[PDB]
RNA sequence: GCGGUGGAAACUACCAAGCUGGAGUACGGUAGGGGCAGAGGGAAUUUCCGGUGGAGCGGUGAAAUGCGUAGAGAUCGGAAAGA
């Protein structure tokens, strides 16, 4: 069983409502994912930093079948789950290699509504 | 107040000949999202197709409408298009 891929990039879609932590390989194929509204609590109880750690710590139950040694991290977008997702992945067992911020910086053109966030 | 006559002449005005500080022009340079037209560049968003993969995603002061196992979101590769 399993493909047994060495290292891989971890795409963390950090938003205000929730945080989707997905651990993918070298190419871009997802093995298994984990989210904030999946781990027990839902509604508005998520999106917080220590709710992101229970989400990123739920991935090591489904991706343990592959057996990854090293891991590169990748954060996208603002919110309370940027530095928190990196701390849970570190206390799990996998090593650090490349932490990058691929947040889409606009060239001042497209603008969404004002509205207050959580 | 109006008209006429005889004067005065600085000022205003008319005429003639000038002068120059006004203004204008040329010579040589400087900065600027000045304007019009035609190209081309980068990020991102949306959409279409395909791969991986899982049940959730989206949203709010809370929720719900909505999008989801005819499998989105997320992720990767490619395309199209507009600002």
């Amino acid at each position: 069983s399993a493909r047994k891929i060495p290292k891989g990039v971890i795409h963390v879609q950090a938003s205000f409502n929730n945080t989707i932590v997905t651990v993918t390989d070298v190419r871009g194929r997802v093995v298994s994912w984990a989210s904030a509204g999946t781990c027990g609590f839902r509604g508005t109880k998520r999106g917080t930093p220590f709710a992101a750690q229970t989400a990123a710590g739920n991935a090591i139950r489904t991706v343990v079948e592959q057996g990854m040694q090293r891991a590169e991290v990748m954060i996208k977008g603002p919110g309370l789950g940027r530095d928190a997702a990196l701390r849970a992945i570190r206390r799990s067992g996998i090593l650090l290699s490349f932490v990058r911020d691929v947040t889409p910086m606009p060239h001042n053109g497209c603008r969404p509504p004002k509205k207050r966030r959580v």
